[PDB]
């Protein structure tokens, strides 16, 4: 199946000995993702894989997903072994890791007011893409983005839900969610669209703004639906350009139709900051 000429041809089958397979990535916050390392092209890489023993078609699944995008702040397939168990997905290793941990760890004169924009720009071109193409994230937060050399910044999907420990994620409705980041639409009637991605990525943007502050700081879970419903939205964080908090609050839009799409917030970002420096508006806030 290996060799162009068979009609069981995959070009994103590999040869599983051409992958050296490292430690488990993270401690262990990934579940079973491995550091690897390509031989024939001296490449760190991260390797997905299955725990022992129905999830075999929802990890099938994902590798059939990934092998329809490609887009440069999506994190890349380089290939998968998937004809016979254990099952691998194999994707690029990002240097810097998660972009939440980065947040809250990185030196804050590198990683200016500047920076914070682009990183939020690439997240906005990620999700644009994934928009135009049909496909919904359906956890997006800062817990789920990469960061790379040059910060760059890559959204993933961890499939987090059941492996993250403390409250981020938390029961509801016979699964566990993400409540901080889940539009109100999806924690009331279990509806998810590309808007409501659309308001977790609003939740990401304050993310960014406050180096990874955890959101509704000290607010119980319990009330924060009641409070959405009333109106109350998180407030400016300090230093955060007012342009900035605007598109955050139009993401935050009750009605899931009134809330901007990507393509909208991509331009907003190239368009608010063109003819001045945001470096300047948050000095200004300051
Ligand atoms: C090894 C692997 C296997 C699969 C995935 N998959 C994804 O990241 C992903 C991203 C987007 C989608 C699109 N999808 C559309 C449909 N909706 C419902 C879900 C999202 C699917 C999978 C990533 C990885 N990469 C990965 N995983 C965990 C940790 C790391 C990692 C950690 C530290 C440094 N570098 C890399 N890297
Ligand atoms: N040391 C300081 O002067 C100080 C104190 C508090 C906040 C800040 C601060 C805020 C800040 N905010 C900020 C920066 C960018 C931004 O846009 C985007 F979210 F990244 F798109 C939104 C908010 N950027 C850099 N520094 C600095
Ligand atoms: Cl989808």
């Amino acid at each position: 199946a290996m060799d162009p000429s068979s009609p069981n041809y995959d070009k994103w089958e590999m040869e599983r000995t051409d992958i050296t397979m490292k430690h488990k990535l993270g401690g262990g916050q990934y579940g079973e993702v491995y550091e690897g390392v390509w031989k024939k092209y001296s490449l760190t890489v991260a390797v997905k894989t299955l725990k022992e023993d129905m999830e075999v078609e929802e990890f099938l699944k994902e590798a059939a997903v990934m092998k329809e995008i490609k887009h440069p702040n999506l994190v890349q397939l380089l290939g998968v072994c998937t004809r016979e168990p254990p099952f691998y997905i194999i994707t690029e290793f990002m240097t810097y890791g998660n972009l939440l941990d980065y947040l809250r760890e990185c030196n804050r004169q590198e990683v200016s007011a500047v920076v914070l924009l682009y990183m939020a720009t690439q997240i906005s071109s990620a999700m644009e893409y994934l928009e135009k193409k049909n496909f919904i994230h359906r956890d997006l937060a800062a817990r789920n983005c990469l960061v790379g050399e040059n910060h760059l910044v890559k959204v993933a999907d961890f499939g987090l839900s059941r492996l993250m420990t403390g409250d981020t994620y938390t029961a509801h409705a016979g699964a566990k969610f993400p409540i901080k980041w889940t539009a109100p639409e999806s924690l009331a009637y279990n509806k998810f669209s590309i808007k409501s991605d659309v308001w977790a990525f609003g939740v990401l943007l304050w993310e960014i703004a406050t180096y990874g502050m955890s959101p509704y700081p000290g607010i119980d879970l319990s009330q924060v639906y009641e409070l959405l419903e009333k109106d109350y939205r998180m407030e400016r964080p300090e230093g955060c350009p007012e342009k900035v908090y605007e598109l955050m609050r139009a993401c935050w839009q009750w009605n899931p139709s009134d809330r901007p799409s990507f393509a909208e917030i991509h331009q907003a970002f190239e368009t608010m900051f063109q003819e001045s420096s945001i470096s300047d508006e948050v000095e200004k806030e300051l």
